[PDB]
């Protein structure tokens, strides 16, 4: 038993919701809140802009360090970070953004991250300022994410959709 509460049961380990991340990572402090990371950890809009607006710019100012140190991270790749006031940690994982031309074939791979957290509270990875389609996107997470995963889908409009064609 988990302290999510108002979400659509998909699959075995797949739930969603019409939330926003922000404010849902609020409530719960879950473990594991994921960002919608780009390589350099510049949290500027779409969901990274939201969460890191919420900590005040301290994830940003992490983030910094990180790269300073450690450099880009990969597309598909991801890392763990401080969760601040929103979570216990934030994993960082960088989907492909269709807008910069990188491959579609790299979001089950960013997917892939997920399975290193028994449970997490996360976004569709490659949509919205991604550029991916979000019905492609759920549908990935879905056939690769085996942990227990709880999607926010910021958008009411969007959520519907998701939800009635989901097969
Ligand atoms: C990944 C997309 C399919 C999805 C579209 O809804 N992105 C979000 N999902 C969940 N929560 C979100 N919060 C946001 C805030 N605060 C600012 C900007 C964007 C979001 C957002
Ligand atoms: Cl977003």
């Amino acid at each position: 038993v988990n302290s999510f509460s108002g979400y659509l049961k998909l699959t075995d380990n797949v739930y969603i919701k019409n939330a926003d991340i922000v404010e849902e990572a609020k409530k719960v402090k879950p473990t594991v809140v994921v960002n919608a990371a780009n390589v350099y950890l510049k949290h500027g809009g779409g969901v990274a802009g939201a969460l890191n607006k919420a900590t005040n710019n301290a994830m940003q100012v992490e983030s910094d360090d990180y790269i300073a140190t450690n450099g880009p991270l990969k597309v598909g790749g991801s890392c763990v970070l401080s969760g601040h006031n929103l979570a216990k940690h934030c994993l960082h994982v960088v989907g492909p953004n269709v807008n910069k031309g990188e491959d579609i074939q790299l979001l089950k791979s960013a997917y892939e991250n997920f399975n290193q957290h028994e449970v997490l509270l996360a976004p569709l990875l490659s949509a919205g300022i991604f550029g991916a389609d979000p019905i492609h996107s759920l549908r990935v997470c879905v056939d690769t994410v085996r942990t227990n995963v709880y999607l926010a889908v910021f958008d009411k409009n969007l959520y519907d959709k998701l939800v009635s064609s989901f097969l």
